[PDB]
């Protein structure tokens, strides 16, 4: 569990050896095994929040992506992630865009992805989540809960019916479902964020999720681009705020590439993740929480691998945090160093918790 050996000598080494898909494949597996050092962070009361009409005993999840199809859910618990998301998931199983499609620019410390919503489809994912159905309840009544990210086929035509099918199939299994119409690797999912659009697909979401027995009711979110104008930021939090969603997920990886990028491949197509989207991130999640007057639960994501990445999210209105491509780097041991940095940094900033940081900058 030495962050020192994972980061230095092992993941470098692995990654010398795999292909960033083969090495995520693994990973998977590994994970799903359970082969990882359990915890030494025993997470301390500081770390818990409440939020989303759940507890979590820390603010730090696993960002959809790593664990697209729910093979890995219980190792990721074990990994120390406070909360877990799935996803994305499509109505119908389909294999996403041709290989290569995942890049490293470890001079940057980023990746660069096009999978396009490759998913084992609803049918596959529900029978897997149903398996451990009731373990899940008890992680969730012990503050570790469960997000389900849902997606659509590329050949829908209706792409509101993919996410209500979405919400019928997976939203009884899940404690928050995810809209995400984030994804730059699937044509016209984006133009999904749009202020008509966005209304349209929204109410029908919410009329599917309102329509689920009480127990099996989950909260609703939004992931989001960061690459929006102010314009379609404005829109989205009136949408969220006219329809009454749960909480935004800010945000999804970029389509720009900041001038800077030093690795080869910075010019592959997709989404690029990592440090070199982290202040875009913060910025937007900083945005929407304003938009929204601090009344909209946000869960920040974008270039997190250390406590004060987590703690700049968390200031600037999340009330809590992902990441998925800082573990791809530093491995496992990055999810202790990230809660035990936060830990320090909210005593050295005289916080006596996380949900009093939340938001902090913007009652400075
Ligand atoms: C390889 C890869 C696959 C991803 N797949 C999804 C996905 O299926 N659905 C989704 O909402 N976000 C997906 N993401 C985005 C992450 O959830 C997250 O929003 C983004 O990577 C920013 O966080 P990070 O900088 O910590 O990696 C993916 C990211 C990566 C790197
Ligand atoms: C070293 O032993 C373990 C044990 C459990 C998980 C891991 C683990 C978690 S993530 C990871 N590597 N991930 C690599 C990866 C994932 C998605 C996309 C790209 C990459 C990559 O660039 O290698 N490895 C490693
Ligand atoms: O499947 C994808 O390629 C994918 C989806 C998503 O939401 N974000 C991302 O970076 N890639």
């Amino acid at each position: 569990g030495d962050e020192r050996f994972y980061a230095e000598h092992l993941m470098p080494t692995l990654q010398g050896l795999l292909d960033p898909e083969s090495a995520h494949r693994l990973a998977v597996r590994f994970t799903s095994l359970g082969l990882l050092p359990r915890a030494r962070f025993q997470d301390s009361d500081m770390l818990e929040v409440r939020v989303l009409g759940h507890k979590f005993r820390n603010p730090v999840g696993i960002a959809a992506g790593f664990d697209k199809h729910g093979e890995a859910v219980d190792g990721l618990y074990k990994m120390g992630f406070g909360f877990v998301e799935i996803g994305s998931v499509t109505p119908k199983p389909q294999e996403g865009n041709p290989r290569p499609r995942v890049f490293r620019l470890p001079e940057d410390q980023a990746v660069i992805n096009r999978y396009g919503f490759n998913s084992h489809g609803l049918s596959v994912v529900e029978h897997r989540l149903r398996a451990r159905q009731q373990k899940q309840a008890k992680l969730t009544e012990d503050g570790l809960p469960l997000g389900v990210n849902l997606g659509k086929n590329k050949t829908s035509v209706d792409a509101a019916e993919d996410y209500a099918e979405g919400v019928r199939v997976l939203g009884p299994l899940a404690d928050y479902l995810v809209v995400n119409v984030s994804s730059p690797n699937t044509a016209g999912l984006r133009s999904l964020q749009g202020k008509a659009e966005l209304r349209r697909l929204l109410t029908k979401v919410l009329q599917e999720r309102d329509g689920l027995r009480r127990v099996h009711r989950p909260a609703v979110l939004v992931k989001i681009a960061p690459d929006l104008t102010s314009q379609d930021k404005e829109d989205i939090a009136s949408v969220v705020k006219e329809l009454g969603i749960d909480g935004l997920i800010v945000t999804n990886t970029t389509v720009s590439r900041p001038a800077g990028l030093q690795g080869a491949l910075r010019s592959e197509t997709g989404g690029l993740s990592g440090k070199p989207l982290r202040d875009l991130s913060t910025q937007t999640i900083r945005e929407m929480y304003a938009l929204t007057q601090g009344r909209v639960p946000i869960i920040g994501v974008g270039g997190v691998s250390s406590g004060q990445d987590a703690l700049e999210k968390i200031r600037a209105g999340a009330s809590l945090v992902q990441l998925y491509t800082a573990l791809t780097f530093w491995g496992p041991p990055v999810v202790g160093k990230v809660k035990r940095e936060l830990e320090a940094l909210l005593k050295e900033q005289g916080f006596g918790g996380v949900t009093d940081a939340i938001g902090a900058d913007h009652r400075r």
